[PDB]
Parts: structure tokens; C-alpha cells; sequence
């Protein structure tokens, strides 16, 4: 599923993200849009063998078992593959515990290099929520 701006806000609200350990909606949605394009189908195969899936690009490196990241955590208990369902439910479980890791969402590297410190707010302007 590629969802809508708005679309995915209300549902990551839903789903217990706004304000989050601090981190405002639009935070969320910036990073879905330069993590995913806000495809919940997106994966990206890092340098290091791992690969990044879904909406937040979560990494089989610490996260999901995709059964080919060898010595790799499985820390959100899940199949990576969970994480590609047009359903966000555990893309957004496993992002509140990567979160709630001590880093925050410097976790995502869409995220410090391209709206850490910007108008997040924008990303919500003329949504119903
Ligand atoms: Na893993
Ligand atoms: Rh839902
Ligand atoms: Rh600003
Ligand atoms: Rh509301």
C-alpha cells in the first residue's frame, strides 16, 4: 500500500505515535516519506548484507529475522516480512522500541539528515485528526 500524507498520520495517531518519547507527528511522517516514499512494500539491501523494510525501513541487522542476516537480532520478535503489510501495526511496535532504545529516531538516517531541525509540522498541515 502507498498511502497518502494525511492518510498515514491518522493511522500512525492511531497506532500511539503522536508525541511518542517526545517525537511529534509530523516527525513520523517525514520519516516515512524519506525513508519509504510512504510505500509500505519498500525494501533496501544495506552494504553490510542487511536489508531495511517497510514504511520505516526497519533493519534485519537488530530489528526482524529475514533469514539471510547471519549473527544478526531478531529484537521486535517478528519476520521482517510482518513489516511489509499494508496493515502498520508492527512496523509502528517495532518502531516504538528502536526509539525507546536510548538514540531516538537518530535510529533513522532519512530522519537526522533531512528533517531533524526542519518545519515537521508541515508534513500534517490540512489533515483530519
Ligand atoms: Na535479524
Ligand atoms: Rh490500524
Ligand atoms: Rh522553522
Ligand atoms: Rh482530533
Amino acid at each position: 500500500k502507498v498511502f497518502g500524507r494525511c492518510e498515514l498520520a491518522a493511522a500512525m495517531k492511531r497506532h500511539g505515535l503522536d508525541n511518542y518519547r517526545g517525537y511529534s507527528l509530523g516527525n513520523w511522517v517525514c520519516a516515512a516519506k524519506f525513508e519509504s516514499n510512504f510505500n509500505t512494500q519498500a525494501t533496501n539491501r544495506n552494504t553490510d548484507g542487511s536489508t531495511d523494510y517497510g514504511i520505516l525501513q526497519i533493519n534485519s541487522r537488530w530489528w526482524c529475522n529475514d533469514g539471510r542476516t547471519p549473527g544478526s537480532r531478531n529484537l521486535c520478535n517478528i519476520p521482517c516480512s510482518a513489516l511489509l503489510s499494508s496493515d502498520i501495526t508492527a512496523s509502528v511496535n517495532c518502531a516504538k522500541k528502536i526509539v525507546s532504545d536510548g538514540n531516538g529516531m537518530n535510529a533513522w538516517v532519512a530522519w537526522r539528515n533531512r528533517c531533524k531541525g526542519t518545519d515537521v509540522q508541515a508534513w500534517i498541515r490540512g489533515c483530519r485528526l
